[PDB]
């Protein structure tokens, strides 16, 4: 799975450990392997949610299945959360854009996942 | 909805407002509230259009709806024009990926829109 | 054609010609007109992929058809030679979602290519 998150939030203000707590929680959502989780995170970005300028968040979760309406709606509260409590980011100024890629569609090792 | 522009223009080369003209605009062409627009400009990137370090812009745009042949046109017009009138980039140095999203592909709010 | 390659190697570490070989070199693969080729490169970039901050790479390509197995195997045997080469990013630390674009949701010189 790869998440990104792009945010207004500067550099500072993005906690020591994030990337590690986002590939532990996503690994334990996901169901997949912490070895397969890929974390990015984007601060200091020049971007505005419903025409304000307050922290928030534009979001990426790509994963091979995993997708779905319920799942999503977990990943969200859980991604919300953290985002919440790391970032000080409102809930309701992420967005967060859900991906169920096939796997001859993501190259990995010189191949795909097919 | 949210709109992304990635373009190697300079910071110094984006106007003061240009966040809230897209905010608007889009608001207008989508016809959803601008509450609900989202908008992140990239400035500075190192990227390459038909080889050429000249102005360009590699951009996104995901709605829940509202994405098709005829308004995906009227956007690209849209989008291009406001592009080469704020940052100068020729309308065929842009791209811009058109996305249909599923609600409940769009977390938000520590849920999805479904 | 649009790659993107999103990384935590610094920008220092990125060769001079690297954009031009990306372009090249995909003109090739896709059999697409180098002029239609865009690349994007994003280095400084605080990411994780395993959980290990080690060189990695979080990749995109889009193109309008000439997405397919076969064809992504290729393209990943390729782009993940060019960043173990040039970047020294193990393959097994590169991730490269592929999409297959309709004409009508790729918006170029204000239209789309449908």
């Amino acid at each position: 799975p790869m998440f990104i998150v792009n945010t207004n939030v500067p550099r500072a203000s993005v906690p020591d450990g994030f990337l590690s707590e986002l590939t532990q929680q996503l690994a334990q959502a996901t169901g997949k392997p912490p070895q397969y989780i890929a974390v990015h995170v984007v601060p200091d970005q020049l971007m505005a949610f419903g025409g304000s300028s307050e922290p928030c968040a534009l979001c990426s979760l790509f994963s091979i299945g995993k997708i779905g309406g319920a799942q999503n709606r977990s990943y969200s509260k859980l991604l919300c959360g953290l985002l919440a409590e790391r970032l000080r980011i409102s809930p309701d100024r992420v967005y967060i854009n859900y991906y169920d890629m096939n796997a001859a569609n993501v190259g990995w090792n010189n191949s795909t996942f097919a």
